[PDB]
């Protein structure tokens, strides 16, 4: 009925879940309304998320709303075993997630999740939805809709749409303003460095840190690396973010040129093989590589393993690969999302807004069942904006409002001298 | 045939125009192609722009393209008289612009510009287009299309559209990525502080600087104020930018609360009466107010003039208003765009991209004459992106490109474990 | 002969210790020379330090020099049990330090250390040196010199001197340029935020963080707090650093004013009761307080415990005090050094320079026995400067040198 | 008796001078007391300063104190002609300074100044003091004391001392905390970028800016360059500041390596020929070079003029040197202090503290006549500290003070 490491961890999990809730007031307000209105009565739901204290708070909100949920891990290394135990023991929510599970177990958990015959699927990376569409065409009648948490998953869903197989509504949670403006940027910025520091306790100041990608995540990682005293190099494939990085004070160059200069490399591109053997070959002795994109394939670790003569664990979450010429490359978190693998992921303050979008996106799918076209849907503007209003209020920040006279001016095109 | 301060200033103007061109290579490339292809042969054009060295380089590019142009000032205080002289004397381009001209002269220049019967109108603030639509309905057959440089003008054009009177194509230059991502942000950031410093030589470090608005301009002004050692307060009307400002490290509060704390106030909202008598009344003795939004109406200077018992000029571009209770309020640039009134406006590096958009937007209007719907048009993505590619190249910055294998991964929705 | 938690944790300690050595290249060379020259032959030593991977690497250097060393914890919560086990087990260095040891056990270890009859005492807070002066006047015959690692220890030594009881050479390690320009500033800046984040995983961006003190540590904490997106308030008692903080972009104000605004309070003053009952009473519901200065007494936790009707642990290293009106005050690390209590302390890069100073200051005391005047002695400038040169080289950074004509120009007027 | 450009510019000078006074509150109070006590009664004085609105406010303070003052320019390009006219016309203070005066005229003014037989000399670069020692040995009978405003002047005085010719009291104004912690750092940081921008209106964001020297000025310039979006490289000759720059996030390297990367070079070293012919030869086409340290000799412009086949003025304060291969080198301010040559120098806020030091250092020299030992004397700590207190108060910032028990805790060990 579940598959977890150790249910005796539930008390620790409960404590950390309650602490996380302190900065998730928006989701708390949503949970209390769900508790009354039960939008998910009779709905079966699968969530493929990072099994964290923040995901637990989302699961509790969906549970209050009546959802018959089943949670599986989005990544083998991000699972928090105490959280899994608490969800099973305290809430009776089936969880199939073991920190460190092998790929066979991960894939079996996806099969178990699809056997739940979900009506709603919350995905983080689109693994489950892709598996649904590829292997479970006979189940598609169950689907009211799905949601997608992260940028990599949105890219996959776009490919599904262009391939003609996205035959149901999918909510683009990642691209909501109150999601990727804060989660992807400020959350990833802090928690990526957190993971690197918990793994290595390395001094960031004075180090050359290479950030691959200058999108929402790259901007955050570079900003916080800079804030911690690092010399920051940015790599890119598109000129607009490249000019931005330069005018933000960072050096921009091709990865081949960055490869011999970086002390720490951090990939946040969403793309495959951004760091390759031709790069490993020129890296400093002891260069550190890690990834905060969704999938570890941003770094060609398979080639690194094949080239290296020895690999050994030298600290928690930290492996030293020794190359035939004696130089070493350090890898954190086995190349998996370093903030979640070596630390705890984003602080709950930003996950409050991301998972408020998840909850209200699920509600949107059910309230509009039978009225949404197949394909990708953006979060409604009014929902996006109300999440922002509520979060600003809960942060204790007050701002101004337009007067009628100011509205009159906006609408009066004739005036201006 | 023109109306300028002093044509003997042309040699100084020529020198400053040539210097500005050094960081406008993208526009230079466009000018050389226009010189060959003459896209504006037989076209009459009016430009209502800030009469700066950067605008002169745009005017020279349009002139090379065959445009029969006429230039008027977008603001009485932004005109550079040496630039006006050089355009008339060296290029024979009619200019109607005198730094410090009164409102009657400004309005007469708009009338002269409309009497040119332009086919294309480049506007900065939409004064000329609004006057065209309100007073010159009988001329609309001349119009191939117009362009708009700034955010205030886009807002006016939206009101014209909603009012049913935008009956021709208008290119939204401001909202091109290569325009407001750099011009509005990094350009305004540097040149606003430049104007304040040229006006007052005040030490920015240790001062509390209140930035009204956290859009593209507000982000830039806050970023550079912070970079110069100021304590930064941000005011807003919308929660998304408000949360952003907080997570960027700034204090966010209503203007009423900021009013008693700020040493320098900078308005960049695009809206009317953001600083009002109720704010003046609680400001520190010697508080400085200035505006970098397009129109000075962001500050209620009319009420300040009526309240004050004395006003006197205390330094270039700097007025001291003494209130009946003896406290003083300092105003820079008479509330007109402070970067252009008290300094030289944006550096040419960013105007290279803004005015490349202007030139290519004008070309777009002519090449597509008879095929564009009335209403607002965005800059085509391929044009926007090519400007970015060329600017990055001219900045000497190299970046990466996706491999076929990386493209295959983007398109393969099934893979990911 | 040792008092540790679990000797079976030694492999993990050695793992983390060698990892830490990777960015201790300067101390490596000093230890390499020590094993060749054995400065500390027949010299017994006590170290009262934080029991960390970096302190271990220092102890390994003194051992390499022939030192007969004994290590005790400087703070019951900073001790790393795997490091204590590795030292006892892989090097034969007696360690008396157990993470979370009570007050009795702490001073029982200080009594064991002085029963070692140390010739050299390395101190971090002036705790053992102050006990030696107080209770072991008969043992002063054995002291060649002592060293002090922290600002608070330097302040107490100055009072010992002014009191007329600093009757031996004391090396001011903290005030060496290569120590507190970097350790106190860059080290404390990063590792203090590290401790807060490991304790709470709180988002720092958008929070108001109040930093009490703008000395070396305060500058570092404020700089990194700001770098992580916080609105930073600085409190002070001296005008020069107060003006600096304002010109660095921070809001300077009295603590009574900061108390109603701060989301997180960090004390780095070296002084007693900087956060007081009258501040708790006006703090925001859920305000976090922690200390990175000395001991814990920077926060008046005794008064907080009296104002509060309930206290509970709510996360690792994190206590929630609930006041009668229902508002809470969060305390991290029981008011002890938050970087060492909730995390691992400074990265080894900065401790490389701090502990190279320690190792050479110990070398100085020994090589100048019976030649040192009583009182405090600063690190020699050449030593301080050589550490910087070695570190800069180890970091792979090259700089310029004056040409003969540039020298000739400095001399003419 | 005066040598200025145009006495009719005086109203504009007085306008700008009083504006500058608004953020010179500390100097205001000192001048207020001076007019009451007249410390400089019967005392003749020379000032060799930059002829700015802030220097004017200093001269007005010495005049208020009874000073018989004469002012000459410290740099032919820093002189503000309207300020010179206002001083002559509104206060009767002889000024010998003309913006853009040639070399002959400069030293003709230095000869006029010493013919004033000054009892006090305020110097900015040690120019007049070095001429007094060289040529006016007979006038040393008149010297009560002198003062020096800049690091370069301090270095030359040290050589005068070591040479055995500093036979009078010299006040080290530059090294007072309230002077170079702020003026040299925050003042130079802003006003150097101000000069570059007024000269060129170049976008600083996205440029690589090379800062030669990481002392007080270099830290300030690098900090603000970075704040304005530049990629900052720092060069150095000393390891301690080099490590600081790296830990502050800047790229540290030899100038030979920086020369091929920099878009803008800023020298703040105090030393000769820091940018040399072998650097010009590898610079990017259009690289900008300027100096904010001393004199101009930090950049080897003599060699540049020889490498170049042509030079032309291309904007105010801006020259383009074109080399035989067609590449250009841009020089701002003819290599003179770019903040003062192309802009207005430091804002008066920082000069408030620098010139309060000057005014009180002059008070010190006079009130201790015949009591000062020959050589350099630092600003008394109480004076330095009182300036900070007054400034902090004037800025509207309040801070804390220790309670009696907190004091009692500092003293116990
Ligand atoms: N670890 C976390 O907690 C977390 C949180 C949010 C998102 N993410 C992941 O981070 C990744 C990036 O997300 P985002 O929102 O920043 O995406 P984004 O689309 O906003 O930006 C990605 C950027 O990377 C650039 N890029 C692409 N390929 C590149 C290459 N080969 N080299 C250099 N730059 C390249 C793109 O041009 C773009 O600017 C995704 O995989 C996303 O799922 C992780
Ligand atoms: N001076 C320059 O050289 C220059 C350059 C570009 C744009 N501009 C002008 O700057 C202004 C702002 O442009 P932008 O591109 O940043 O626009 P924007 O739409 O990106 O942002 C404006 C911001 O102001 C906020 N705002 C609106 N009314 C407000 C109020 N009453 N109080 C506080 N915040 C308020 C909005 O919520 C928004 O976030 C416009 O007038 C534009 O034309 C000036
Ligand atoms: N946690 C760590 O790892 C670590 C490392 C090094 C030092 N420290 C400790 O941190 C403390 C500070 O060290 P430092 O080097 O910054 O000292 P410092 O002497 O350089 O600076 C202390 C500053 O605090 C100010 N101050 C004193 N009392 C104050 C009060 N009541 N309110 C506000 N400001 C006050 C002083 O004016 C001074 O500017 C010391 O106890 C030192 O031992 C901790
Ligand atoms: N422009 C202004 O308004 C202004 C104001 C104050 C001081 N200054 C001048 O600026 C200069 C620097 O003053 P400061 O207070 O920063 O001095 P400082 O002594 O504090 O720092 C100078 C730094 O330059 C470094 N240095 C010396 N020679 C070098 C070289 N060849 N290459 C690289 N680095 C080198 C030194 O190691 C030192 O760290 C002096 O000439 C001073 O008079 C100018
Ligand atoms: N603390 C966390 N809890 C749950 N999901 C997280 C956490 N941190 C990051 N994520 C999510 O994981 C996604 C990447 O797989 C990001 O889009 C982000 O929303
Ligand atoms: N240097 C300049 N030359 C011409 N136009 C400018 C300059 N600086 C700012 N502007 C423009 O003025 C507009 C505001 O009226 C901005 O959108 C910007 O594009
Ligand atoms: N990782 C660490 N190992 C040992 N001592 C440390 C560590 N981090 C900080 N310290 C020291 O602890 C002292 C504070 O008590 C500081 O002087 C500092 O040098
Ligand atoms: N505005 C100014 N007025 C007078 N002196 C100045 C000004 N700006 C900088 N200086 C001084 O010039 C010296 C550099 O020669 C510095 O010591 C600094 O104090
Ligand atoms: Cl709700
Ligand atoms: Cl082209
Ligand atoms: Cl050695
Ligand atoms: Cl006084
Ligand atoms: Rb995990
Ligand atoms: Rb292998
Ligand atoms: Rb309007
Ligand atoms: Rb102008
Ligand atoms: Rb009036
Ligand atoms: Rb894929
Ligand atoms: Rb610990
Ligand atoms: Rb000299
Ligand atoms: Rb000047
Ligand atoms: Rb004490």
């Amino acid at each position: 009925k579940y598959d977890i490491k150790d249910i005796s961890l539930a008390p620790q999990g409960r404590q950390r879940i309650e602490w996380a809730a302190r900065e998730m007031p928006v989701l708390k307000q949503i949970r209390e309304r769900f508790a009354q209105e039960k939008p998910f009565a009779g709905i079966r739901l699968v969530a493929c998320c990072h099994v964290t204290t923040e995901t637990a708070n989302l699961a509790i909100a969906l549970h209050a709303g009546g959802a018959d949920s089943l949670l599986i891990a989005s990544n083998p290394l991000s699972t928090q075993d105490d959280v899994a135990a608490c969800l099973v023991a305290d809430y009776g929510i089936p969880v199939y997630a073991i920190k460190g599970e092998d790929n066979e177990t991960y894939h079996r958990h996806v099969q178990i999740a699809l056997d739940h015959r979900p009506n709603i699927i919350i995905d983080d990376g689109s693994d489950v939805v892709a598996t649904l569409v590829q292997e479970r065409q006979h189940q598609l009648s169950d689907i009211i809709g799905t949601t997608e948490e992260t940028t990599t998953g949105i890219v996959r869903l776009r490919a599904m749409f262009n391939d003609g197989v996205l035959t149901f509504p999918a909510m683009n949670v990642n691209d909501a303003d109150t999601k990727h403006f804060y989660d992807n940027r400020y959350g990833t910025g802090q928690s990526t460095l957190d993971g690197i520091i918990r793994a290595t306790n390395i001094l960031l100041a004075g180090k050359t840190i290479v950030v691959a990608g200058y999108g929402w995540c790259g901007k955050g990682v570079a900003m916080r690396a800079k804030g911690m005293g690092a010399d920051v190099i940015v790599t890119e494939i598109s000129p607009v973010p490249a000019i931005e990085a330069a005018m933000d004070g960072f050096r921009v160059m091709p990865m081949a040129e960055a490869a011999h200069q970086g002390d720490i490399f951090i990939t946040v591109t969403g793309n495959k093989h951004v760091i390759r053997p031709e790069h490993f070959a020129v890296m400093k002795d002891g260069a550190i590589v890690c990834n905060s994109g969704h999938f570890d394939i941003e770094i060609d670790l398979k080639s690194l393993k094949e080239q290296a003569k020895e690999v050994k664990e030298v600290r928690n979450f930290t492996e030293q690969y020794i190359l035939p010429n004696g130089k070493s490359i350090i890898v954190i978190g086995e190349g998996r999302l370093v903030n979640l693998a070596a630390a705890e992921g984003h602080p709950s303050a930003v996950m409050d807004m991301s998972f408020a979008n998840q909850a209200l996106a699920c509600e949107h799918l059910v309230k509009n069942k039978g009225q949404l076209e197949p394909g990708m849907h953006s979060i409604p503007v009014e929902v996006d904006q109300e999440i922002a209003r509520l979060k600003l209020q809960a942060m204790g920040i007050a701002i101004d409002s337009l007067t009628p006279e100011q509205v009159e001016y906006i609408n009066s095109w004739a005036s201006g001298t």
